[PDB]
């Protein structure tokens, strides 16, 4: 488990745009076989009927398939594609590409460095979404993802991304015909449950939350249960969970590091600023050391932000997750200097209620 | 209980437009003291953050207040204002004004005629919405509304309109602080529960559903439980239920009648045409005999309409109730020849699943 | 120019779903090399940021590419993909696949039969959209599409579909930097101009409108100028026009025919019913003779439908084209019995103002 | 012209909520006769079909009418109500109430203090919106508003709020029937033209732009023409312009001051922090000295923010002004510590292209 990790933030002109990826390959800066994960932001609505996520995944897989002479569906088992829809406000569509190579024969740098590991769960039944099966399978996958990363302990774990399913009317009907009530019948709300259960799965595996408290009924209810590392993103494009564990390792030789923090609420730019500082980034022009930022945002479920009412949860035209991404994307852009950052919405059991975990990847 | 009922469909140029009502008053066609109910369609979104409903109610109440030298809030206890938001597609904003006078004699026509009665429940606690208290109180109010109407039996009952509350984040928090979980935490979904429990209240009172089956857990679950007379409309503008029972009575001398039916699904224009025909209306210009049509529409919860998939429940930009109103408004407009008709969306336990009750008011 | 045309309506479970097409190929009912056009309805929003159109095109092209051992981009020059986004209300996502084979060595049936021809224009400059260049190039393409179809005269022409571009901020900036003002700076509105100019291109080529009247300034202004055959659909997925001319020919041996009509407004189900009748389709159960219906819908630009105000053009949450498709999709579904029909919105210079052309393809 | 100005930021629970205003009156902190202006933020969509603006105005006017024993419509001639819809992200609905009393002496502080003056133009014809008449009339009103304020010169002018009309389909048709093309036929876009022409009116009156350049064709075209003081807000609720000039005067004895700046773009929190610092406010709890912040936000019309593409102008679900408000509301909230601030969207000829003027009112 001794790798070298490269990370590349590449712009997208549209969800299907693979041209930035083709550039890296054709300029020799990354080898197709080494790519193990892509975390993207696509300009669909980030909710149920957002197919930019699947479209982006399909084009990326096709692009890599050509080079590796593989069928796209094979590439999707080889590579963890995690596409988060919704690029509201200043959020600029893009992919973060993660490549993994066997460690440059160390000659080991003086500290721990960026490592990454991936894992998948089985497909879930509709009636399992938001519930115990999803929690337990996710926990399992988080641990396998850690092992794959060569992450010695929780202390060295800085970010757990999970892609998870959602419910459609067909899946709901399919569950019903087996005499099983799905966790909800509202497709929008199903995303929260899927994200929530998955996040609790991470909290389970990281021992941030004791197993005893993780009953189905605690999901979306018990705000106190949370992982300060979990980033969950739901999608119509898959029936299983995809897990990416990102952390630091003695065995990694990457010229990159990662640190994590928590935003106390959607506008907590200070915490981001602080975590960035903890990686020795001073001026505005030292920001070019940051490869990307990854953050969770949500509408504060009490209906208030710093004592003032918000309308993000009462807005029947624009779902709360869209407002949340717009808000947090702006707060972060004001710090790093632009909106080409990964901000994912709906942060149930991820960081504090109304806030969310984030991580930063930077040059060593 | 011997009334004469007048019914006036009046156009609106905007939610606050009272100019059509001021016209009827100033042309002597209706007396302000006789107005007992207004059922409106306002051009807000018909969901949670739709304040066109409250705005329309406030201006109508102010208009009537001037003429009756009353405070608006007094008028709202005197008159049942039921404002249904959402006028999508060809739906044309308007009010239906119901006026009630002691029976005109003069002459009393042969056979039963249009009568109307109103009732109110108490304010509900947030945690009571969608649950037993709401069911039980509504049933009670339906009976009082029937008495007030002079409706001898269920057979003579043709339409029960109910206006009901919904949940906001504050109400949810209020409930939580009393250690009571609200029926849902999603404000959009709360409308369905409120409409559903209220509709089951109507079914209880009309003996369409036996009391034994009406447990909290059946609400939104058991599609088989329904009233073929119930029209439920949720709103942020009130904390209680408002009930309008419309039917036929020997004691009424109205030059108007009412018939009812069920649409099997959102495009079941045939059933509407059939019910219209059961009132002897057979050619396009004979449609002028119809004062208004009142109908419930919903997205079929199985995700299919006549075997083909629909996207109304997977659309995170446009809520299902908006699609449903647009669809059913069109289907009805194609029959009567325009969209100035009352179509309300979200028809849980109202008519068949995917369909909804409707009624027609016509010249005798 | 002696072909046999097959037409297949196939369901889609999602924009990228090619499984119905793979079924036809693997059951031998269509040969990949014979497919000359696909007209689709995808469940994106049908406006600017709708990538379901491009996603569907990309998967279809990939699917056909495998079979023909071609690159997808080659297939897109071989086959006219026209994807219309927006499946609101009961509209059910699907593709209509058109295949063309050399005429079964006639043995010529007794009448004219369904023929189809395709053509493309060059890419347009941003500043050319909605303007004269787009008009004139389209006209040219319509004629080449007619010739390719073997359509002897206008009388035998029943449907001209055109796919056209739209403006984005980048295209607008690119135009500006050349010192050329684009026809509009609003991306939504640019779709209307693109559809409009393209429709006038069809009217030019069909001699429905004399060339003298087709100045730039008449586009979107002069409601009297229109083609009763034009169906225009704008999209972000292309910079040129794609044209499909569908009609009747002596040389075609297709077991299919086509007839066309005009809806006078969005709810004019009667005209559809009538045109269907003109193809000897009687009962509800003879509807299975209809392969598909293709129709244009729009929000009446005077703000009124049959004398009553509509809100489709004042709604800042839901664009008019979405309302229009929902409305007309319902009106047609009430006739044919389901919503799996092609309804495209925004019908500027297509049929009457507030109405739109439609066509019907049926078994001979 | 010797006034004392009080300014009160008051929370709203809903658009019609007057309970905070009734509190100030009943606690003696403001006298109804002294109130000269209310600038509000209401939780409608801030675009065409937003009636929260008119609803809020109607309830405020009714509330004041009771106390002053006046009809609401009289109050609206006495008081400048400027309601800006759209409270996306962390934006918290509220009113800023401005009260004006004859100068309190007592004591008159050293140096210039907050003064305020109001003015109205005539109603515009539909065809005048976005054009020369609107520009010229606005300029006139700005000067009268300055006089009314006792603002000696441009140097002492810090904020010009203008409320302006927009186009509906009826107004468009009305214009058409007079043979006059309206500036646009798209209701959404009409807001930009109205805001733009009005803003150029302010620039004319303040001599920021020479009269020679202000031809109709420059409106929305020439990005170089702008006022660094103009804040324009369009609305369906009025046919004229309402102008509020806010500035500093020796004659004023207010315990309040005002400073202004420009955001270079939507995330330019630095400029806001800088302007706040120019009023000696340097730590987070010193923010309590700020009464409110007032700011213009817009989607950068080149489609980029700090070199990265944004999707705010390509998003057909959510209009650019909604994104813009969400973004700038967040950026400002991250500075002052909450979202109860006045942020209005669509900043054409207001500040730099992609940016907007703002002002700050603070305790002296
Ligand atoms: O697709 C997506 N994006 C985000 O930010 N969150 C979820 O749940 N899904
Ligand atoms: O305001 C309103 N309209 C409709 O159609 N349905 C509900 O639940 N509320
Ligand atoms: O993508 C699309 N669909 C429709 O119906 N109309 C347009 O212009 N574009
Ligand atoms: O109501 C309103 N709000 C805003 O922010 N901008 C306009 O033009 N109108
Ligand atoms: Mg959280
Ligand atoms: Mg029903
Ligand atoms: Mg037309
Ligand atoms: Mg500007």
């Amino acid at each position: 488990h001794m790798y070298h990790i490269d990370v590349f933030r590449i712009p997208c002109h549209s969800p299907g745009d693979t041209s930035g990826l083709e550039d890296l390959i054709e300029t020799g800066r990354v080898a197709p076989a080494d790519i193990v994960a892509v975390m993207g932001k696509t300009e669909g609505n980030g909710c149920v009927n957002d197919y930019t996520r699947e479209y982006a995944t399909a084009m990326l897989a096709a692009c890599l398939g050509r080079h590796l002479q593989l069928p796209p569906h094979e590439v999707e088992k080889r590579v963890a594609f995690v596409m988060s829809g919704g690029t509201e406000g200043v959020l600029s569509p893009h992919h973060t590409v993660f490549a993994r190579r066997p460690a440059i024969d160390a000659h080991r740098p003086a500290g721990k460095r960026l490592t990454l590991g991936i894992a998948f769960t089985r497909d879930f039944l509709p009636e399992e979404i938001g519930r115990h099966a999803q929690i337990t399978e996710t926990a399992g996958a988080v641990k396998r993802a850690m092992r794959d990363a060569g992450i010695a302990s929780i202390d060295d774990l800085h970010f757990v991304q999970v892609k998870c399913p959602l419910l459609t009317p067909a899946k709901i009907a399919s569950a019903r015909s087996r005499g099983c009530a799905p966790v909800t019948t509202d497709t929008y709300e199903s995303m929260g449950y899927s994200r929530g259960a998955s996040a609790l799965g991470i909290a389970l595996a990281t021992e941030e939350v004791p197993s005893s408290m993780l009953v189905d009924e605690s999901v979306l209810n018990d705000w106190s249960l949370s992982s300060s590392l979990a980033s969950a993103s739901a999608g119509i494009e898959l029936e299983h969970n995809v897990v990416i564990a990102i952390g630091m390792s003695e065995q990694a030789t990457s010229e990159l590091v990662i640190a994590h923090g928590v935003m106390s609420d959607a506008i907590d730019a200070a915490s981001v600023r602080r975590t960035i500082e903890s990686l020795g980034i001073r001026s505005d022009d030292e920001m070019d050391r940051i490869v990307n930022v990854f953050a969770k945002a949500e509408a504060s479920p009490d209906g208030v932000v710093r004592g003032m009412r918000h309308t993000m949860l009462s807005d029947s035209d624009i779902n709360s997750t869209r407002h949340a991404r717009a808000v947090t994307g702006a707060a972060i852009a004001s710090v790093v200097g632009h909106g080409m950052v990964y901000v994912s919405g709906g942060a149930e059991h991820q960081g504090p209620a109304g806030g969310g975990p984030f991580a930063v990847i930077a040059r060593a």
